[PDB]
């Protein structure tokens, strides 16, 4: 029978082509995960569903109920094989499902917009002028209340105090709010997601310094799933074909609006 | 059980202690590899032994025999049970032994004598007086040779015929030829080895930049070992709770003689 691949709409991995209303089944969609799943699919001979998560969430497990959300959920409940997505490799989810290893590399860096005289952590922890803040739940967040390293203490001391507050309910107010603040705020995101909005017009912003912290995405299967072991090899033999960097390159760079 | 670790003596991975000899077990050894030992185990609950691998070798498959050297010949043939060492995650190795998650991200990079005029791999391969090359036999090589990117394809028909040849049989070869040739070579090698040497004494090489390709150290243990989910779970936590981040500062820079450039 066919796989039904749960994943998420996020610029670049998965996008509605233009003419998606014109197109069927898994034609709708392109991007940097479809290109994946197309490779994964050929390398361990299965055919494939695309379906877009219902409910738009990457995975969360709630602190009362203990239900997952997102994708991850879609996988633990029975409602979708295989999550191909953007989807950190992390301790919680590691527990209730199967990761390949890693298909991308990222960690927590810095967005500016154009012209703002900042250029790293240690620059924006001596100051206070421009504004500075992360996503208001989930890591980034918490790397900075648990981080014991100076420059980070230093951050976190600042950002969760800073009024107005500095902190973004979603990763679109994020960009948004370095675009619109006239150069008085940076926001601290994921490197995958700074490198590429680097790379759209209206090419107001930038990545400055290094990455913070390391982790990647995987792809994600149930435990004890038939597929779990050929998709794993299957990451591994795309890395070393030089594939995954390809489509890296082609998605973020030669798909790329700012020169 | 006592839970049996091979492991390999690399700096600054896994070096014997300057009083080794009036100790015993584990006491004899340090760096970052024995730490990261230390919390693995304290993380899953078990009691361990270091060995060094008799051989000397990572693990590769003799294209003759077929059998397996290094430590992961250790895991394969069963005389080890979890190998914590710097390991690149292969597809070849994947397919006989279980990886954790990567406890370390790394690419081929170029190292120069400081002073050398090249800030890249288009850099190198736009010029002909500052040669260039790998070690002799392994997956550096291997990336060029079987490489579809122009300049890294560049790179590899300018290799394969230099003379005097640009290939090295150990990296502590090519780490010399760079210190000895001048400014005239440079040397591709895993940006790890690279950042390590930068913070050696005499001071007098760099990594200059970006990786050329991205993989991992991982843990290993045999197929199917029962201690395999816990250490892979173990090796995330580390990893959330920053401790890998702090065992690479401490090793690499904390540990370092050269300064912070």
């Amino acid at each position: 029978k066919t796989v039904v691949v749960t994943t998420i709409l996020e610029s670049p991995y998965v996008m509605m082509k233009k003419n998606h209303e014109m197109l069927e089944g898994n034609e709708r969609y392109e991007g940097y995960c479809v290109d994946l799943a197309a490779e994964i699919a050929k390398h361990c001979g299965f055919k494939y569903k695309l379906t877009i998560v219902g409910d738009g969430k990457y995975g969360a497990r709630d602190a009362d109920t203990k239900i997952w959300n997102g994708m991850v959920g879609e996988l633990v409940y029975g409602k979708a094989d295989i999550a191909i997505a953007p989807l950190t490799i992390t301790l919680v989810r590691e527990e209730v499902i199967d990761f390949s290893k890693p298909f991308m590399s990222l960690g927590i860096s810095i967005m500016i917009k154009k012209g703002t005289p900042i250029e790293s952590a240690e620059d924006l922890s001596k100051q206070t002028e421009i504004a500075y803040g992360t996503l208001d739940s989930g890591s980034t967040k918490e790397f900075f209340r648990r981080s014991k390293i100076a420059v980070f203490d230093k951050m976190w001391t600042y950002m969760r105090s800073a009024e107005p507050s500095v902190f973004v309910r979603t990763t679109a107010e994020g960009v948004a709010r370095v675009r619109k603040s006239k150069g008085k705020y940076a926001y601290l995101l994921e490197s995958t997601m700074n490198e590429y909005i680097e790379q759209r017009k209206p090419c107001d912003t930038m990545k400055v310094g290094g990455n913070l912290d390391s982790k990647g995405y995987g792809i994600a299967t149930p435990k004890g799933s038939s597929l779990g072991n050929a998709v794993n090899l299957a990451v591994l033999k795309l890395n070393e074909q030089g594939l995954l960097d390809k489509l890296k390159n082609k998605w973020w760079y030669d798909k790329g609006e700012c020169g």
